[PDB]
């Protein structure tokens, strides 16, 4: 699993055209104030241990930033060892579930399988932009 | 070299605190309208062939999108095989130079060695978000 943690002042996205023949999640949009935006690329190795490692780290980092909202934002482009789409979708649902057992704030999982528009205003402070990798 | 190509409706950045002891580029800010924003992570293997491959591809993609502005945006977080900072800086300057010989539009190289704030509104069309890798 490859993640990018962006500490945003604001974030918004809108699904556009479907990127898969059958996106598993309905189309939509949302916007937010201060939030940790987590661009998430599910990799072939990812299983339950990986999800739990990622959930814990996300929770921990959010704690250090005093953020109260985490956006789980599916992203195909952070690595070149992607999981297949149905496995990736399952992992992301598991990650949302796991994160709720470790982080007390709002957890929003963006829809999976779509081309997206978005806007982010990303903070400039030293921890506002970090990358993570998790495996088992 | 690992790149992320974002077709933006708008982009702006501002350097914040220095991320290196001696950033090689002065602090600053800039904003743009429609532009291909190229998040660029220089890797250890990168040399002159890599720069020329990347310059050509960037030019080619920009051509297909009918963009007339390319932003070369230094980014430490797209891979886990980074070049050292002075090598990365040299490569990015070379890449800016190479790109100007292949792409007729505005080429802006963001300052190197800084924590950054930014905002981007990224387009939702199918080619608005792509990743690339170049080597020799
Ligand atoms: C494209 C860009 O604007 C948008 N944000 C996008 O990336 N959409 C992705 C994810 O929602 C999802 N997806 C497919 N495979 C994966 C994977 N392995 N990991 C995470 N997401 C995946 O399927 C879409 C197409 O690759
Ligand atoms: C941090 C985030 O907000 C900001 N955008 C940032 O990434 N700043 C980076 C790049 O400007 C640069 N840098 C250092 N090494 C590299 C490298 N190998 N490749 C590209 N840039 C590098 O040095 C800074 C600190 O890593
Ligand atoms: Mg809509
Ligand atoms: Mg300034």
């Amino acid at each position: 699993m490859r993640l990018l943690y962006l500490h945003a002042d604001r974030f918004e996205y809108k699904t556009v055209k479907p990127a898969l023949k059958n996106p598993p999640d309905p189309p939509g949009e949302a916007s937010f104030g201060e939030a940790l935006v987590v661009f998430t690329t599910v990799e072939d190795g990812d299983g339950p241990q990986t999800v739990m490692y990622a959930a814990s780290d996300i929770a921990s980092h959010s704690s250090r930033l005093k953020v109260t909202t985490v956006i789980l934002y599916p992203y195909a482009h952070l690595s070149s060892r992607l999981a297949k789409p149905m496995a990736a979708h399952k992992r992301l649902i598991e990650l949302e579930g796991a994160l709720r057992t470790k982080f007390p704030g709002h957890v929003h999982r963006a829809p999976f399988g779509w081309y997206m528009s978005f806007s982010i205003a990303c903070k400039g402070h030293p921890l506002a932009e970090l990358s993570r990798s998790f495996t088992e």
